[PDB]
C-alpha cells in the first residue's frame, strides 16, 4: 500500500469536486493527485454524480 499525502494547495482547491478530498502518492519518485470521492460520485475529478 502506498501512503497518501496532502495535495498542493491549487490541486487541493479545484481538483477535486463534489466534496471530494485530494489526496497525493509518489510513485517511482513522480506525484500522482488523485480524487477520493464522497459516496454516489465517480470520475477523475468526482465529476460524474454516479
Amino acid at each position: 500500500t502506498f501512503p497518501t499525502y496532502k495535495c498542493p494547495e491549487t490541486f487541493d482547491a479545484w481538483y477535486c469536486l463534489n466534496d471530494a478530498h485530494c489526496f497525493a502518492v509518489k510513485i517511482a519518485d513522480l506525484p500522482v493527485y488523485s480524487c477520493e470521492c464522497a459516496i454516489g460520485f465517480m470520475g477523475q475529478r468526482c465529476e460524474y454524480k454516479e
